[PDB]
């Protein structure tokens, strides 16, 4: 039971599907942009990376420009809720597995939660090695 909260135009989020499905198994795919967590899951889903809050926000977006989120001027509940009403400032992608939740930059983080091992070998779309056949972390 896998779920990836997914950008199809993120490199990393592309490559972390990837190899989601390498080790095996097909996830459940949710497009936040256009589905975003609730609250209630948002703040789960913090607790369970264990990063920050602010720590999760996307820099380089409209809404973080904007709103001056670069700042430090908001409480971590304040920059949830902005992550909730403005979805694209939530990082990605994070990955739920039965072993824990990531936000999988860079995207070979999602190995640590990945239950089954790579099938064979994982090079990135860049041309970045990953896995040999092997195994083996290059
Ligand atoms: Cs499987
Ligand atoms: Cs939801
Ligand atoms: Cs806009
Ligand atoms: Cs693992
Ligand atoms: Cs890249």
């Amino acid at each position: 039971n896998i779920t990836i909260y997914h950008n199809p135009a993120c490199g990393t989020s592309r490559n972390t599907l990837e190899m989601i499905r390498n080790s095996g198994t097909e996830p459940t795919i949710i497009l936040y942009l256009e589905n975003p967590p609730s609250r209630d899951e948002l703040v789960k889903l913090i607790a369970d990376m264990g990063i920050s809050v602010r720590a999760l926000l996307k820099k380089n977006v409209e809404p973080y420009e904007q709103l001056g989120l670069a700042e430090d001027k908001f409480t971590d509940d304040q920059l949830i809720d902005f992550m909730l009403q403005h979805p694209i400032l939530i990082n990605r992608p994070i990955v739920v597995t039965p072993l824990g939740t990531r936000l999988c930059r860079p995207s070979e983080v999602v190995l640590d939660i990945l239950q089954d091992a790579q099938k064979g070998a994982f090079t990135k779309e860049d041309g970045e090695k990953v896995v040999d056949e092997a195994g083996k972390r290059l």
